[PDB]
């Protein structure tokens, strides 16, 4: 039901502004914290109500967004040392043009399956563009904004300054934050180099280097899971009880999710699990990363339990692990982190990182992916915010990705990937 009419690379238009040609030599380095990271393409949805902005209005206010953000125009190379670096090359991001032979509200709401892959460009063709962007106009003019973007350059935070600052340009308001590019002036290393925390079996690991073997395996189902305002209310009212101060909503859902994750898949309790949970370290490393800063400033905390002790244990006890493994992630470790990252250690004992996207078999282990902070009423191109938006599909059991409500009703909506003899257990389980 979904037409591509057209494909092409959208550039950075300085000329819009009069502003001088951007240098096409210029090359940013990526930082020991952006190489932390995934080297791996993530997909967003976002739906509109008609009307919206046409193509041609989307298409230069993408050009306008492109000046402050010159890296999703950019390549993946090297710099003059040989470190991984984008080359600000101004080649362009992909702008695909569609149209669906449907009204969007006879298919709404959109469900996290293979069909979605269709609403946004591929991440797993091998794109040499680090920026694609796919709008999709429906039968009565609804229109679809699908995003596919290479998570080296940006975590969630930066890739969502980026959507904002598309829409801003759109509009023709300034765009805000003000971004930040010089990514070498950030996370030197401490003179001397101080590493006060193990990150071996951590950030990084020793280097370590078929279709149809697969037939006997269960297949993957992504659930969404509906965190209801009173359920959390009650939820966090358990977690908090006895505190100073209650916890938070995002702990108390992946403290929740974790438990329900580990009961579902039905362990042997002295088997080892753990929850890998994002730390943004922006607000949490001295000097503090800029708001506008456009890179990735990502480590996770990684409390470690075993299944017997999480599922036989109250939901509170899970929080209380949680909530202690997150307030370590502090300046120290980040520093930690980076100095370890500079020490040549990686180097000589051939490490690479933990975080591998080229894997599916996370059990008996879970990642939370939070989007809570996704930019949903911010996102206005002049045609109004979006009613709907939605992860793409990615089947990889254990890996949760948390919504807010397209409601704004202050419910979370969980996309957990489970193997299908597992859903019935994990049903039972969640209240």
């Amino acid at each position: 039901k979904i037409t591509v009419h057209s494909s092409k690379a959208v550039k950075p238009e300085y000329g819009a502004c009069g502003l001088a040609p951007g240098c096409t030599a210029d090359v940013v380095p990526l930082t020991v914290l952006d190489k932390a990271n995934f080297d791996t393409y993530i997909s967003v949805i976002y739906a509109f109500h008609a009307p919206a902005p046409p193509n041609a209005v989307l298409e230069a206010g993408l050009g306008r967004a492109l000046v402050d953000y010159r890296e999703w125009a950019g390549r993946l190379g090297v710099d003059a040392s040989g470190g991984r670096a984008i080359l600000l090359n101004d080649a362009g991001a992909r702008f695909v043009e569609a149209t669906a032979d449907v009204a969007l509200d006879s298919v709404m709401p959109l469900k996290p399956t293979s069909e979605v892959l269709s609403l946004h460009p591929s991440g797993d063709d091998g794109p040499e563009e680090l920026m694609l962007i796919q709008v999709t106009r429906f039968a009565c003019g609804s229109l679809v904004v699908g995003f596919t973007t290479q998570h080296i350059v940006s975590d969630g935070r930066s890739t969502g300054n980026f959507f904002v600052a598309w829409s801003q340009a759109t509009r023709g308001a300034a765009i805000d934050p003000v971004p930040v590019h010089d990514r070498a002036s950030f996370f030197h290393p401490r003179e001397p180099l101080h590493v006060e925390y193990e990150h071996r079996g951590v950030e990084f690991k020793p280097c370590e280097k078929v279709c149809g073997a697969d037939g006997d395996e269960d297949e993957v189902v992504v659930n969404k899971v509906h965190f209801s305002r009173e359920f959390i209310s009650k939820l966090k009212a358990h977690a908090s009880a006895g505190a100073p101060r209650p916890c938070s909503t995002l702990q108390c859902v992946v403290a929740h999710l974790w438990r329900s994750m580990t009961m579902a898949r039905g362990l042997d309790g002295g088997e080892t699990t753990s929850v890998a949970i994002a730390v943004d370290g922006r607000a949490r490393m001295s000097p503090q990363v800029p708001d506008g800063y456009t890179g990735n400033v990502i480590l996770w905390a990684r409390p470690t339990t075993t299944a017997g002790e999480l599922v036989t244990r109250p939901v509170k006890h899970a929080v209380e692990l949680i909530s202690r493994e997150v307030a370590r992630i502090n300046d120290g470790y980040f520093k930690s982190f980076i100095d370890f990252a500079n020490s040549g250690a990686v180097e000589k004992e051939r490490l690479v990182a933990t975080a591998d996207a080229a894997d599916m078999v996370l059990s008996p282990n879970i990642e939370v992916d939070s989007w809570l902070r996704i930019p949903f009423y911010d996102m206005d191109f002049g045609g109004g915010r979006p009613f709907f938006f939605m992860p793409s599909y990615l089947p990889v059991e254990g890996l949760l990705i948390l919504l807010p409500s397209f409601l704004g009703d202050g419910s979370v909506d969980a996309y957990v990937p489970l193997f299908s003899r597992d859903m019935n257990t994990f049903k039972n389980c969640c209240y």
